[PDB]
Formats: structure tokens, sequence, C-alpha cells
């Protein structure tokens, strides 16, 4: 098969998120549409090794805030897909301006949601930014080489 | 004596929120070089008038999400400055998303924090979208016609 | 008493297309939020004030057709509204290009039909990239410092 | 070989529309530079499995609209190529539009035209999007991993 | 009488190129449809008022560079209209990137030479960046109100 | 290993320039994450074969210089990454302008500099649209599957 490279995009400050993280790292492990080695994990691509927990001065250096922003926002432009681990109970800024840049670059917006949450109210701009939303037991399998628009089946306020 | 237009970026889902959010028109009806008729403001834009609070039938209607979402992107291409009302301790993933729009879209993007939160962590990636970020006291009498880059005086996380 | 300029997209090929033509540039003369005056008019922006129709010798001109196309482009992005002036029956490839030009410019889209034509279906691409649709008798009164998002009262194929 | 991915843009609403996208089909099928498998085809990309002719009430349903052209937006965004099936004396609307998209998302834009109309007039405004204009006959060999720049050797007006 | 705001782009790094600079200021002033109050002049922007030529010590600091290479940004992004004040024979490379960006942001890019220079060759690509290249002593009468596309009377290399 | 296309921005009007531009060649041979023979080199894509150098009367030639500019800016939005050959003491604002365009078509942007001239001041609007500067000698072994965004370690002005 050909294969994808993505970004991604998932919170890693919950107990929910970080449960999310797990179960979308190890889809994207089992699906064959997507090159993981050479996608960006921002937590994979700390600036200059240096650790936000084991060093908390750095998060008033704006020089680690540049370069960690700019990362970032590299990694989501030379990547093919978006993807956002998306609690909706536990819903990140962050990501959203992530999404909104991954839109203005012209790429496709996946959400994955937590099948148990699957369904529960989303913000609108996160059900409008998005090209298509799927739950967790779908990521393993979704074809990344012909991703679709389609709309969320859940709420939206 | 030159006026811009702004889209009025901010949740309306909490208390302190909603005090933000009346602060901040507050003080956008007084500055001088800002237009506030002809801004756009999402909550009375809202298709057809209705919200999902106050109408919740509304919160599985794709036709009113699809017109809601594009009237918000509109209202910020249309307008002249991005304006985020911007509770740190309360970010809004809605606005994120519009952050990174008004990014695509070419436009000055001012985050506004409650005097009492100023200086609070904000998420980096809000830090990195915003061009500038200003305390609620100093809305009515920012020069729209001058705006500027500039950092936050304040951490991020 | 703001007032906005205008790209005024149009075909000029057809009987339909050159009536609705010099309807909507007599709407827009009415029109106290449109600046007429500053506003782009392609039939009087043509490279050296030639007309393939009227010097058909420029019809293989490759520099003529540069910058003519080049001038079209430059007056979409240097104004604040896309205007299509637009035949359900007879829809123009040319209009269609510059709509997409336009959306791609962060401009608001507005389609004008001729009354007696309004509700005949449009292109599904046309539905879509306009951000409204209004009938020629409402273009004296549109507010454009106020331009919002509205679904087209017609049918689609 | 690499192979790249293509948006099929191409009308079906005439005899001549059939005709040259059964050939330009059939040339894509045929050209080792194209992975036709991955490419998007928007009439076997139709909503929900419906079938716009079996039932064509769904040409009122805004739902159905939004979904259909989100899709071709995607379809053009996600893949590397935009083709445009390009008849000179049919020009359509909806590709033109589809044009102006594959610009704006930075997409190298060929159009083909039939052996027998190469060289008719097209519009101006199809003429300057293009990258580049060929006939159909030369579709099974153009090479897509070296995509370059040329003139229509043909009239426009 | 309506007025564009511009985004003052110069060298300022040899004797041609600051004679240029203060011709091109002086007849940006007797122009009546620019605001030059409004307008962003990069050497006044600086970030906290240092110049690397009169505080050498900020030629490392990568806070005074972030915020300066941003507000630049920020400069071309909320102003009407881009200008670039060009010598031919003393091309900037600054000003190449500039005239890159404000492309990317739908200005008007207008490059003005000194009429001593006027005809000499110029780089392709800001030949092809360019929507108009001007002479100095036409710059007090443009008018910024009917910006066109027209080519450089002149060479390029 | 999968492999990028890059865009060869790289002046060939000095001594120095010629010889930064074999090097940089020579490293990109070797690279084994570049696909060179489908990258896009400028000067073996000369429009219609004719030589500048042998025939200076096309340089007043608008459709030659038409074609080249489009051809150039083809090769930089058709390819995966921009690749910027710099020279400090002789900065080329044809270069600068492509890497504006290569950040407005979402490439990575990497500048590399001789390994002589690594730490020579450049341009801050060079050091700001780049994602990353690496010198001759590390080009051979860059991964570009895996583009990080850096601060070039060296003098700006
Ligand atoms: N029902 C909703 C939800 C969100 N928003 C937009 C406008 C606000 O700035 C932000 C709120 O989350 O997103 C909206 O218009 N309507
Ligand atoms: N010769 C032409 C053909 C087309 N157009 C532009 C302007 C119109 O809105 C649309 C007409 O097809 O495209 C143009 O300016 N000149
Ligand atoms: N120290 C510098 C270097 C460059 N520039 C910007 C503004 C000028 O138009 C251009 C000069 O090279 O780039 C700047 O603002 N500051
Ligand atoms: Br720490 C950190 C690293 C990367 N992205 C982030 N978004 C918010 N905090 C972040
Ligand atoms: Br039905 C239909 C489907 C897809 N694209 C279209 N463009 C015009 N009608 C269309
Ligand atoms: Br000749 C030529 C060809 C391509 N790019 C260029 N930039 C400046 N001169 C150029
Ligand atoms: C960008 C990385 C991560 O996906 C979010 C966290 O808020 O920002
Ligand atoms: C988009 C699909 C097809 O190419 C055209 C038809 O008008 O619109
Ligand atoms: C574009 C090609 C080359 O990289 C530069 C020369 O000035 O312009």
């Amino acid at each position: 098969m050909p294969k994808k490279t993505i970004y991604f995009g998932a919170g890693w400050f919950t107990d929910r998120q970080n449960k999310a993280y797990k179960e979308a790292m190890e889809a994207l492990k089992e699906n064959p549409t997507i090159d993981l080695e050479n996608s960006y994990v921002p937590l994979d691509n700390q600036y200059k090794g240096i650790r936000v927990d084991e060093h908390p001065e750095y998060l008033h250096d704006k020089v680690w805030a540049t370069a960690t922003y700019n990362n970032d926002l590299n990694g989501i432009k030379t990547n093919d897909i978006m993807l956002g681990v998306y609690i909706p109970d536990e819903e990140d800024v962050g990501l959203g301006m992530e999404l909104g840049y991954a839109l203005s670059q012209g790429k496709y917006v996946l959400l994955v949601i937590p099948d148990e949450d699957y369904g529960k109210p989303i913000n609108l701009m996160s059900w409008g930014v998005s090209d298509n939303v799927i739950k967790m037991s779908q990521l393993k399998d979704f074809n990344f080489n012909k991703p679709r628009f389609d709309f969320y089946e859940g709420a939206v306020y």
C-alpha cells in the first residue's frame, strides 16, 4: 500500500487524554496506510532534548516557546494528514488552533474520539474544521489513501 | 478617525467567560479606532437567531451547524481584526480554531485577558498564534490602526 | 456611510448576460454601501483597452492574455467584495474560476441572479463557493458592511 | 516509477463530456505515473451511496449538497494533481470553480482537451488558471512526476 | 479621498538605498491616496527601538529577531499595499522575501525605482512577483485606490 | 527509505554561487531521502530549450519571462521541499522571493550555507522565512523525511 504521514495532535494533561493518546498511537502502529516512523509526534520532538517537566523554568523562555511552537507548525505543514485525538469533556484550545492551521495548510483533518465518548457534544468549530470524525476503534483500519468528508454522528454545541 | 472592524471571539460558557465578554464589549464601545456597529458578534449571528442553549432541538440540525460555522468564518474573513477574549484557566477550543483561521486569513490576532488573570500561563499555541496579548483595561484605548507584534508578559504551558 | 469596493464578476457573452450586467451596474450605482468609482470592472481593465471581440487579433497574443488575466486577479484581491452576476441557464466558466480565486483570497462571495431566474437550479460548486445569493432587485439595498452567510432559496444540480 | 494521485475534474452532462470522460479515464489507466486507484473520482464518491439520478429530491437537501461539495473540495485538496477534462464548446462553471480552488491549494492544474477540439478558444481565466493544457492523446504518456508550465497552443477569448 | 496604508519595503544598507528611501518617503507624504501616518515603516518598528547597526549586541539575540521578523510580517499583512523601494544594481534579499509574503497575503505589490535607474534589468522573480513597477517621480501621484497590473518598461535578467 | 523532491534554489551568477551550486548538487546526489531525478532544477528547465546566454534578446521578451517565472513557481509548488543554496556575502533577491513563495505554499524551507561561510550574518527575513539552516557538509545526510525547525547558529542583520 502507499503510506501517509500524520501529525499526532493529542493533549497529554489528563488521565483521559493519556489513555486516548496510548490507544490512538497503538491504532496507528497497526494501520497499514500510515508511516508512523516518519510522522511528527510532538512529545518526541521536544526542543533541544530539554524536558519541560524536569526544568519548568523554560516556560518563561521565549526562545524555547518560539522553537517549540514552530516545530509543531512545521510538523503539521510537512506531513500528509492532521490527526486530532479529541476528548469532548476535555476540549483543548491548543489542538483547536492546530486544527485551524491544518485547514489553512490544505490537510485532511481527522478527529478521533474514544468509543466511550463518541456521540457526546463537541464545539461547533471543531465539528466544522474537521473533514471527518471517527471513533478510536475505527482508527486502525481507516484508509488514509482515500480520506473522505463525513459528519460527526453526535451532538454539537 | 480611521476605524477598524473586529470579530468578537469569545466563549460564553462559564461565569468568567461571560463576565470577560461583557467587559470586552464595553471596552470596544468606548474605543475610537473601532467600528463596533459593523463588527461581527457570533452570538448575534447564529443561524436563524437560534442558540443551542435556548433551543436545544438544533443541537443535531446539520443545516443550522453548517450555516453558523460558515457565518463565523465569514465574520472573521470580512473584518479587519481578530479579537480573542481569553480566560487562561478556561481556554476554549472553538476560539482556538478561530485564531488559527484568522492567522490563515492574514488578520491581526489580539488576545484580551481580564486584568485579574493577566500573567497566568496560556497554551503555547495560543501564545504563538497571537500577534499580541493585552489586559482588559487596555482594550478601550488600544490603537487598532497601528497594531504591532508583542510578546505576552506572562507564562506559557 | 462606510463603503466597500467590489470586483464586478459577470459574463458579457449572451443577451441575458448583458441584460443582467446592465441591471447589476445600475443597482450598484444606487447602493450607498458601495464605492463603485474605486471598484474593478473587468471590461474596462482589459490590457491596452482591447477586447478580443472588438480586436480579434489579440486572441493569440499571450502578452495581452497574461496582463488581462493578472489584472483581473489583482482586481479581485485588492477589492473588498466579490460579486458574481449569475445566469443559472448560462453559467460562465470564467466567473467560476474567479469565484474560486475570491474564496482563496478571503473575500465575501455574493451571487446576484435576475429576479426572473431566482430559484432556478445552480451548479453545486457555485452554490458552495458562494457565501450568499440574492436577486437583482435586492442588490441596490444590500448592506455590504454587514455581509452574512445564507443559503440560496433555490435548487442545485 | 513514483506515482501521483489526481482529482478527476470532468462534467458528465453531455455526449461530448461523457466521451471525453471515458477517454481521459482510459488514458489515466495506462499512465504509469498515476495512481488511479487512490485518486478521487467524483462520480464514484456520491454521498452515502445515494443516486442523484434515481432520487432527484436530494437536490433540495442542503445536507446532501454540503457533504457533496465538501467531498469534492476534499478530493482536490488531498490529491497531488488537479485534472480538468475540458470541452471548449461546453465550458463548465463547476470545473472553473474547482480549478480556482486547486490553484489556491497549490496543485498542478492540468487541462485536457479532446484532440478534435484542441485549438478552439477557451476562456481567459481557464487559460490563466491552468499550469498546462494538453490534448487527450498526450494524457497516457504525460509525466506527472515532472509537471511543467506551458501555454495552450490555441485561442482564448 | 479614500486612503490606503502601505508597508514601506526598502533596504537601508547603501547610499543609493538610503537616497531612494528618503525620496520615496517624501513622495508618500505628498500622495493624497496614502495614509502614511497609519502605515508601517520597518525601521521605526524594530523590537525595542534597537537597530542591529546602532546596537550590535542584538545581532545574536533570537528574541529581538523573532519579534522584529514577526512585526514586519504583521506590518505587511495588516496594511493595504506592499511597496518595494528597489535599486536594480543593489537588490535586497530581505525585500525579496517580503515581496513573496505580500503576494501570499493578497496585497498589491508595487515596486518603485529611482528615475535614474528606471529601465535597468531587474531579477526575473522581482519582475514576476510585482503587480506593477513605476519610477520614483510617479510615486507622489500614484492612485492607490485604483491599482492595476502593468509590466515593467525595462529588462529582466 | 521514502524520498522527497526539492526545488533547487541557487544563484549561478558568481564564482562562489557556482561553487556552492556544484557542492549542493553533489550532496543531494548522495542523500538517500532525496529523489533528485524528479526534483526541479531551474537551470535544466529553461523555457523551450532556449539559452538566455546564447540569445540575450529574450530578456526583453515578456512571454519568455512569464513562462520562466511560472515554471519556477510551479517547480516550487509541485515539489516537497524548498532548498536555498545561500551565500551570506552574495545574498540574492530572486531566492528571497522564492523563499517567501515556498513559505506561502506550506513547504519546508531549508537554507544551505558553505561551511566556510556558516556563521556569517544573514538578512533577518532570510533567518525568519527559513525553517532551518545547515552547512553544506550536513546536506548529504540531512533526513528530509523528518525535517525539523531550528535556528541558524550565526549572525543576522
Ligand atoms: N454554538 C457555537 C459554538 C462556537 N461558536 C464560535 C464563536 C466563539 O468565538 C467560539 C466559541 O467556542 O466559536 C459559535 O459561534 N457557536
Ligand atoms: N476576455 C476575458 C474573458 C474573461 N474575463 C473574466 C471577467 C469575467 O467576470 C469573467 C468572464 O468569463 O472572467 C476577462 O476579464 N476577459
Ligand atoms: N534588520 C532588519 C533586516 C531586514 N528587515 C526587513 C525590512 C526591509 O524592507 C527589508 C530589508 O532587507 O527586510 C528588517 O526589518 N530588519
Ligand atoms: Br509543553 C507543549 C508542547 C507542544 N505543544 C504544546 N501545546 C501546549 N503546550 C505544549
Ligand atoms: Br450532482 C454533482 C456532483 C459533484 N459535483 C457537481 N458539480 C455539479 N453538480 C455536481
Ligand atoms: Br535567467 C533566470 C532563470 C530562472 N530564475 C531566475 N531568477 C533570476 N534570473 C533567472
Ligand atoms: C499542539 C500539540 C498538542 O496537540 C496541543 C496541546 O494543547 O497543542
Ligand atoms: C465538480 C465536479 C465536476 O468536475 C464539476 C461539474 O460541474 O464540478
Ligand atoms: C529563482 C531561481 C534561482 O534560485 C533564483 C535566482 O535569482 O531565482
